[PDB]
């Protein structure tokens, strides 16, 4: 209908010690991905041990059940704590 794309920010909470395997699994999921990622900012929130993965990555509203696939092909994986994802939309103007 109307050309906003929206950043999704993927926030994987996911343990220091898997991250590696939950990270190479988001890229996976990036395995031809309408999704189109932007950024990823690895910071650690909960605890030391627990990272917190916030990943920018840009898809239509069209696209819902393709944050579903990321957040499941992430969640196969042992380490994530929690995985959260927020819709970010373009500012009405």
């Amino acid at each position: 209908a109307s050309e906003a794309e929206q950043r999704y920010e993927v926030q994987i909470v996911c343990r220091a010690e898997d991250e590696i395997q939950v990270r190479s699994l988001m890229l996976h999921s990036l395995g031809s991905s309408d999704l189109r990622l932007q950024s990823l900012h690895s910071e650690d929130l909960d605890n030391p041990a627990k990272l917190e993965v916030r990943a920018e990555l840009l898809g239509t509203p069209e696209a819902p059940a393709q944050l579903e696939r990321l957040v499941s092909r992430v969640s196969l994986e042992k380490g994530v704590s929690s995985v959260r994802w927020q819709v970010f939309e373009l500012a009405a103007d």
